[PDB]
């Protein structure tokens, strides 16, 4: 069972673990109780192993689709937080914290892909997907081209499906309607076709995946590429002079990343729920709390208003959240596996030439609300 009188954090070991302790070391201070940040490997795999027979951490950190299979089986606790507090965090990211019409965890951080560019290729980086084959056009007679990204994962591709029309699950009355999907309806068809399109008019590879863009990009040979947060300390070290956008429109509309937030829940098993809370959201998400976990491994975007606005100084943060607001909360459902492995599909099909857009989207439909 889950000891009372401390707080067991459980985070992965690519944040900024370090920095909760120093949290942890200010709650000790004003409380008296001890915090412990633990990393386990598995993590997402190891809490509802341990969570289920009432054992584990009293704090989960995870992205947030993790976070609805856990509460389908009451691994979590429903969070408490005034309207005050709520309104301290951004509208879209409590959505992200939400199953079955409860708050399951508090909002930390928000991920986006957005636009990198190369300022000394692009100094003025196009507004729109529509402009960019004459661009590339461009670009190849220099010796270079204008964009490349991976082109494998649903999560790089589908922003620009999404753009005129396409989605994974209707959501309405913080509900996703597993029977209304969006795959093979008119905009996910033209935003397929225009991404399938770049690749016949030689724009772009159908082979292109992530380690091939982000070498391109890092050695200066592509003007453009697409890409998180996470890939930025490796363009810092190649010295290639870039920024980060918004990313482009299609039909005048947004492209529509999925939005990915990282959330900490509180054991439904823990003793401890009160000091969770109060560590939750007096200390950590507070201004000098995120500044603590975010100088020890960046955050990115954060879901604590006040702060974001001090971090969006950085036009790459601003525009991360810029392209997060813009873009599609990724559902917590369990279908969301069957869209993503579909939809994967459906655009190796179409861009191969196996399937036409049509069919690869038809079949990814029919597949997803089987
Ligand atoms: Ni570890
Ligand atoms: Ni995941």
């Amino acid at each position: 069972k889950i000891e009372e009188g401390k707080l067991v954090i459980w985070i992965n070991g690519d944040k900024g673990y370090n920095g909760l302790a120093e949290v942890g070391k200010k709650f000790e201070k004003d409380t008296g109780i001890k915090v412990t940040v633990e990393h386990p490997d598995k993590l997402e795999e190891k809490f509802p192993q341990v969570a289920a027979t009432g054992d584990g951490p009293d704090i989960i950190f995870w992205h947030h689709d993790h976070f609805g299979g856990y509460a389908q089986s009451g691994l979590l606790a429903e969070i408490t937080p005034d309207k005050a507090f709520q309104d301290k965090l951004y509208p879209f990211t409590w959505d992200a914290v939400r199953y079955n019409g409860k708050l399951i965890a508090y909002p930390i951080a928000v991920m986006a892909l957005s636009l990198i560019y190369n300022k000394d290729l692009l100094p003025n980086p196009p507004k729109t997907w529509e402009e960019i084959p004459a661009l590339d056009k461009e670009l190849k007679a220099k010796g270079k081209s204008a964009l490349m990204f991976n082109l494998q994962e649903p999560e790089f591709t589908w922003p620009l499906i999404a753009a005129d029309g396409g989605y994974a699950f209707k959501y309405e009355n913080g509900k996703y309607d597993i029977k209304d999907v969006g795959v093979d309806n008119a905009g996910a068809k033209a935003g397929l076709t225009f991404l399938v399109d770049l690749i016949k008019n030689k724009h772009m590879n159908a082979d292109t995946d992530y380690s091939i863009a982000e070498a391109a990009f890092n050695k200066g040979e592509t003007a453009m590429t697409i890409n998180g947060p996470w890939a930025w300390s490796n363009i810092d070290t190649s010295k290639v002079n870039y920024g980060v956008t918004v990313l482009p429109t299609f039909k005048g509309q947004p492209s529509k990343p999925f939005v990915g937030v990282l959330s900490a829940g509180i054991n439904a098993a823990s003793p401890n729920k009160e000091l969770a809370k109060e560590f939750l959201e007096n200390y950590l998400l507070t201004d000098e709390g995120l500044e603590a976990v975010n100088k020890d491994k960046p955050l990115g975007a954060v879901a604590l208003k006040s702060y974001e606005e001090e971090l969006a100084k950085d036009p790459r943060i601003a525009a991360t959240m810029e392209n997060a607001q813009k873009g599609e909360i990724m559902p917590n459902i369990p279908q969301m596996s069957a869209f993503e492995y579909a939809v994967r599909t459906a655009v190796i099909n179409a861009a191969s030439g196996r399937q036409t857009v049509d069919e690869a989207l038809k079949d990814a439909q029919t597949r997803i609300t089987k």
